Formats: structure tokens, sequence, C-alpha cells
């Protein structure tokens, strides 16, 4: 019992983190087999970041002006290409602690764990939703670029994110493992204001289920809405709307509680209407959304 | 910039996780060297949990009873001892993963990274706080006694917590790793309430200190007042009593942000006093006490 902020075992993406050294750039690599994923900003210097041309830059760029450090050992870079905001650098050493791994890009919504970096060194490991605007609220200083989000199932890394940019209001932009940013964002340090956050709504409604499966039920109450009903209540509170797929995805929830999505929603509904009235919910004075519903069976079964 | 509930990276106590069978009851043990440390109520069945006599318990069973399993490998105990509430068994092999640790008995108020397993295999990591009433509100399901809670300092882990019992409010209750339990619980199925929640002032002004320098400084008020007048108010709040050595140990933050520690207390003061009035502060609509001042200073300077 007891429901936690919780993210995967980060010992797998440690074996993977190594330090980047461009001239005078140090950011954060991941080290898959015999090739090196960093930001391409790495051959930049902040006088090139207000109109980058990555391609010129490039261009006088070599195999060994590329230092790779993995702990305190160099690995020999025999190889480098650009794919979209990405460089990957080609070892002669295969990373002997690769675990299985995938690239997947993540859909709005969707929830992973980030390994913070510095150096090529872990420093701390948390859990991120990508939202709706396609920011992430990750907590990230100077060097934590390279930086990568990720899920494991079983022995299954699959690789979703790596940190590029922070936009002016503190929020984080990146890439997926081909170097495709999330959102309308440029590695580029010119205006670029994020979007409406709107609430990930199934993710609220599944950490609701959680909630009442750990005992929190004071907002449990006798009515019901529609879907329809409800998206009205959701536009007017900046809630992303409800789909069908959404309370499909929330069946297994319902399942096992025996309340109707629906009768959720409803809760939910007097919720944003009314607010905690100075109450919490497992322990939180707000609604949280970067729970899935995926994440609330794993810590409410205890898939390892 | 940005601020999140940050966990340790996982990998080096990932490297130390077994499982542990006795007879028909399973957990998880913590390998270091060639000594593997689990709950001593693995000698139990549920049968046992209402009035365990673990000495005569433990005097019906031998080194081969044991069941230690490293991944799909067993480990050969070649010896067992009780030490209070903790079995150390003796096994033939060293963890050739064994990172550089210490054992180390927190006090409350202090913060470690738990990393949740069931049958020896890690399912999530999270941050928690050993609390005033020496509970942890954790997440923690059935199987999940031996994880351990542990703070990393560069190469060293320090063990402070093995999960033992979870009490009937659904908090967290566990030892050291000499065994010793935290607060007055005892590993034993009886009426065991816990004592009063009091928020860790001190943790909620390193928060605060945590805010400002991430741009949320609404709360931030023109008054100060007395360690002596805040007390007042943190006692009316079941809060901590602030000390001088609260103060001392909020300096650095203090110095950074340039905001005298007693002026803070007047802004926790007014905000204990006033409620956040439906306003969030990095994100949260109340207090978070589970941020130390040098978790502070971590996530806002960059320790690897
Ligand atoms: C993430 C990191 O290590 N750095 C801080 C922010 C990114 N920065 C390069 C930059 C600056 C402005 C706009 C875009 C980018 C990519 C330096 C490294
Ligand atoms: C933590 C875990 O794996 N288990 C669930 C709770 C502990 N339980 C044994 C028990 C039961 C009641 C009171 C105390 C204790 C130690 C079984 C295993």
């Amino acid at each position: 019992s007891g429901f936690r902020k919780m993210a995967f075992p980060s010992g797998k993406v440690e074996g993977c983190m190594v330090q980047v050294t461009c001239g005078t750039t140090t950011l954060n690599g991941l080290w898959l087999d015999d090739v090196v994923y960093c930001p391409r900003h790495v051959i930049c210097t902040s006088e090139d970041m207000l109109n980058p041309n990555y391609e010129d830059l490039l261009i006088r760029k070599s195999n060994h002006n590329f230092l790779v450090q993995a702990g305190n050992v160099q690995l020999r870079v025999i190889g480098h290409s650009m794919q979209n905001c990405v460089l990957k650098l080609k070892v002669d050493t295969a990373n002997p602690k690769t675990p299985k791994y995938k690239f997947v890009r993540i859909q709005p919504g969707q929830t992973f764990s980030v390994l913070a970096c510095y150096n090529g060194s872990p420093s701390g490991v948390y859990q991120c939703a990508m939202r709706p605007n396609f920011t992430i609220k990750g907590s990230f200083l100077n060097g934590s670029c390279g930086s990568v989000g990720f899920n494991i199932d079983y022995d299954c890394v699959s690789f979703c994110y790596m940190h590029h940019m922070e936009l002016p209001t503190g929020v984080h932009a990146g890439t997926d493992l081909e170097g495709n940013f999330y959102g309308p964002f440029v590695d580029r340090q010119t205006a670029q204001a994020a979007g409406t956050d709107t609430t990930i709504t199934v993710n609220v409604l599944a950490w609701l289920y959680a909630a009442v499966i750990n005992g929190d039920r004071w907002f449990l109450n006798r009515f019901t809405t529609t879907l329809n009903d409800f998206n009205l209540v959701a536009m007017k509170y900046n809630y992303e709307p409800l789909t069908q797929d959404h309370v499909d995805i929330l069946g297994p929830l319902s399942a096992q509680t025996g309340i109707a999505v629906l009768d959720m929603c409803a809760s939910l509904k007097e919720l944003l209407q009314n607010g905690m009235n100075g109450r919490t919910i497992l322990g939180s004075a707000l609604l949280e959304d970067e729970f899935t519903p995926f994440d609330v069976v794993r810590q409410c079964s205890g898939v390892t």
C-alpha cells in the first residue's frame, strides 16, 4: 500500500552514459553497441546558438574532435553522422553494458523515467510525462543535455527522450533517439513559447483509481455523467478531452475497483467544480496527471 | 531549472538485490561481500506473525533451508546468525557487484531513496524521508520486505533502511542494516499505532529556498519573525520546532538567495496562517517537507 511517484531502476541506463566533449562544449552521450548518441549542439559555442547552421559547423569537425569518455577510459571515434538533431558517434568498442533496448517515440500523456547526468555521471532519477504541449517538466541544470528518458519492460529499455533545451519559462524540450524534437521546438536560442499545458485527464482518472485502491475515497460521490457532459467540464478546466479509447484503457482499473469509468468521471467533475476543500488525495492537494493507467496497474500489482 | 522529487541512481543497489526463500516465505535480501541481509520474519509463516519467538523458530532452521538466488544462479549458504531483526546469511561467494558502502542509522527528517523489490527483482525507485514518528510513507506491496533505503556519496552507498512492516494505516516501518527498528515498532502482527506525523520544518524552508531559486516567489513577504515567535506558529500547525542548528544548516541557501532564514520563516508563517489561496509552489498545492537542505543544494548545484 501507499502510492509514490516511482521511476524505473536506472542501473541499465547508468551503464550507457558517457561524456562527450567537442572543443570546449561538454554534455552527456548514450553508448549503445558501437554508437554514442548525443545532442548535435555539442559542436556549438553559445556564440553559435543564436542561428547555428549545423551542417556547416559539422564540416569543420573530425572523428578525433569528438572526445568520448566512459568512466576514466577514452573511446576511439571511427565515424560520425548527423541524424536530425542528434550526432551518432561510431566507436571501435561495443558497450559491454548495452542492455536490450529500442528507440520509441512516445505520445503526449505517456510517462517515462529521466536519469539526470553531468559529465556522463548519473546524479538522480525521477518520473516525467510528455506534456500535451510536447514539453516535459524536468529538473535539468547546465551540462544535463544528453540525459535520456526511458521505460523498462522486464529486460528491455525503450529510450524515448534525449534532453536538449530549457525554455525561458523553465520547462524542457528534447528529441526522441532519432533526434526528432517532440513539439515544434528547434535546437536554437530563439523565441519559443510553449502552448497550453492541458491536464492529462485519463492519467488523473487512473490516479483517482490508485487513490480508491489505497483507501483515499472521500471524493467518491453518488453521481454519474456522460463522455459529452464530462468533456464540457474538461474543456472549461483545460483538461484533455476524454475518448472511448481512454475509457477502454481504464477498463482493468474499473474492473478491479468496481467503480464505472463514467462514475469516476463524475467524481473528477465535482473535484474540478468544487476543488479539494483543503483536503488531500494520496498526499497531494491537487490532481496528479503523470501516472498512466499502466503505471497505476504496475505500482498496484508489483511488476519487476 | 525545474525541481523534481529525485532519487539516487539505483544501479549500485540493483547489483546487491537477491531473493531469499525459507520454506514457503520469499522476500528480498541485500548481498554485500559474502553476507546476505534479509528481514528475520523470512523464517515465519503468517501463523507465526501473531507472537513469533524468533530465537526458537531459528533453532529449527539450517544453512540449507535458506535458499538465496542472485538472478538465476543459487548462492551456497555456509552460515547464518540473527542480529536484532535481520538475518545475516554467510555465502561462499563475495558479490562481485558490491559497491563501496556503509550502514548508517539516519535521524528523522533525513531523506533517502528506496529501491522497491519483489523476488530480488527491482521494480521502481522513489525518494523517502524518515518521518518524525519513525515511519516512512513508502509504496510497498506484499513481497517488498527486504527492499532497502540508501544514500549515495560519489561512489559510496550508505544503507539506512530495510523494509519490514506495513502499519494498518498503510504507512511503513523498518530497520537500519543492524536490524534495529526506527521508532517503537516490533516485527509482530499486533496493535501498533503511529505517533503524530509532524511536518519537517527545516525541509519545508529548504524547499521554499528551492522555489525562490527556480522563480516561484509569490509567497515572499515584507515580514520577519524570531525563532521563539515562529515556533509558537510551528506548534499550532504540528510543525517540528526550528532550532539554531536548523538555521545554521539553511545558511548556504540563505547566502545563495540573499533571503535571511528568519525572513523565510516569516514567509512560512504567513503560508501556514493563510494557506496557498489556491496557488502552487514548484507544482505543489501543499508544503513539501521531504527535501533536506542538502537535497536542495544538490539538485540546485548538480552533484554526481
Ligand atoms: C542542457 C545543457 O547541457 N545545456 C544547457 C542548455 C542548452 N545549451 C545549448 C542551447 C542554448 C540555448 C538554446 C538551445 C540550446 C541547445 C547549453 C548546454
Ligand atoms: C513486506 C513483505 O514482503 N511482506 C508483507 C508485510 C510483512 N509480512 C510479515 C508481517 C506481517 C504482519 C506483521 C509483521 C510482519 C513482519 C509478510 C511479508
